[PDB]
């Protein structure tokens, strides 16, 4: 079977992008042509990794997310004894080296307030920056660090909201906002 989404997402979304959200799918075990859902959550919240690395100067982001479960896990340990900073108990998103901290990137159809909580309910890790995007256009970072430029940050939301007014005129929104 091949679903609306699936066939959306691989236009939607670059070929780097969308293979990259394949392997990480496959390799936590989720087939991308069932939960086409989680399929298209998964390249929105690669892109707006990606966008946020391209937001700071050229050698400032290293980024995380995207890579191997494994090799993921070895730039950490590499940038934990480097930077003396303890080393996360969850895999996160991307690392600072002007800001000298992990951030954790997220991406909902809900609350900022909401996803905030059980973010750093599931973290526990009091040193990881925490930085929340909506579909909304609002975002809820730790302690009001926002980290990146205004026009950074603004160009992330009119894509998230591009994506969901992309969706809504395919009647897939709905779908999608129920799926989290
Ligand atoms: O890195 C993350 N997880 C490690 C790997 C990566 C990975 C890929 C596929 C399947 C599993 C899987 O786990 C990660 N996970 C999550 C959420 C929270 C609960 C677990 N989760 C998922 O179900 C992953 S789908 C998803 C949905 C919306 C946005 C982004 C994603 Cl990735 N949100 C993050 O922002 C994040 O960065
Ligand atoms: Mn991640
Ligand atoms: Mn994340």
């Amino acid at each position: 079977r091949g679903s609306h989404m699936e066939d959306f997402v691989r236009q939607c979304f670059n070929p780097m992008i969308v293979e990259l959200a394949e392997k990480a799918m496959k390799e936590y075990g989720e087939d991308p042509k069932i939960e086409t859902n989680k399929f298209a959550a998964i390249c929105t919240h690669l892109e707006v990794c990606f966008m946020y690395s391209d937001g700071g100067s050229k050698h400032r982001f290293e980024i995380i997310e995207g890579r191997d479960r494994i090799m993921a896990w070895t730039v950490v340990n590499s940038i934990c004894n480097t930077t003396g900073v303890e080393k996360p108990k969850f895999l996160p998103d991307l690392y600072d080296y002007k800001e000298n901290r992990f951030i954790e990137i997220g991406v909902t159809r809900r609350e900022v307030h909401i996803y905030y909580l059980e973010k750093a309910n599931k973290i526990k890790s009091e040193k990881t920056h925490i930085h929340i995007f909506s579909f909304t256009g609002e975002e809820m970072a730790t302690k009001a660090d926002y980290t990146l430029d205004e026009e950074s940050r603004a160009r992330i939301k009119t894509r998230l909201f591009t994506i969901r007014q992309e969706m809504a005129s395919r009647s897939l929104w709905d779908s999608f906002r129920q799926s989290e």
